[PDB]
């Protein structure tokens, strides 16, 4: 994994999957205390922010993809 | 105000100041209690939460912590 994503999976977030998410994020799906997480890496792939994509139309694209997993 | 930042904007939080962030990003600070959300460099799209660097620091804490 990308460092960020690997320094935020050793503090016990569980890296599920990839995903291309929209902006030139690339997205990862994990899971903290069996919950739907997040993650999304910043173009140079040094920086990751986990927490809730929307969109232009107000959309909640991270929960989208959390509820159908 | 981007779109995607006008959104998360309805659910209760107000902005207060903009900041260069890494990665490209560009950082909004808002209250609901400090978040920060982060705009895709295409302007459309917004990331409410938290930015960790490359060894795992949170970084939106520090800058929340400062205001």
């Amino acid at each position: 994994l990308p460092a960020p994503v690997k320094a935020i999976e050793k503090q016990g977030i569980t890296i599920i999957k990839t995903f291309d998410a929209p902006g030139g994020m690339k997205g990862y799906l994990g899971k903290y205390q069996d919950m739907g997480v997040t993650i999304y890496l910043t173009p140079d792939g040094k920086h990751a922010i986990s927490g809730y994509m929307y969109n232009e139309k107000g959309e909640n694209l991270s929960n989208t993809l959390i509820e159908k997993e």
